């Protein structure tokens, strides 16, 4: 339900390093489609340190972008995190 | 789908004002139960600035924590965040 769109980008995160803005889409990871947050989140936190190949949808126009997933200060599991907030209904 | 578990709580966000940790999962807001994520982010996001009685569950007890959903820095939005990312399966 809740739909892959940023409400926020956290600063020094994978997400504002990748180019990442509030209102961004996000469309497919690797060539594969999403329509779904958890799907995404569930790559990011599967891959850290590994480039994503993001296309993303902005303003109804696609841009392809680069997300390497990292790690959080202070925790110290073996999983990779966005940098940022999804939207809600 | 996802779980409304936390897996990190981020410095300075109402998250961890309000005492919040990793591995805590929310149960009830305002004595409403819940079981999804995005009921808790949405109640979040409606909020801010509002008190939130959260009864939480941590190692499989109950705790009773008071949660003041904020802004963000860089975000105009009129709208409540947690301060925290959840486990996804």
């Amino acid at each position: 339900m809740i739909e892959p769109v940023l409400e926020n980008v956290q600063p020094n995160s994978a997400a504002s390093k990748a180019g990442l803005q509030a209102g961004d889409r996000i469309v497919k990871v690797d060539g594969q489609p999403l329509t779904q947050w958890v799907t995404f989140v569930m790559l990011v936190r599967d891959n850290p340190g590994k480039s994503l190949a993001l296309e993303i949808e902005r303003q109804g126009s696609p841009l392809s972008l680069t997300l390497i997933p990292e790690s959080k200060p202070g925790n110290g599991k073996a999983i990779g995190f966005v940098g940022a907030e999804p939207k809600v209904i």
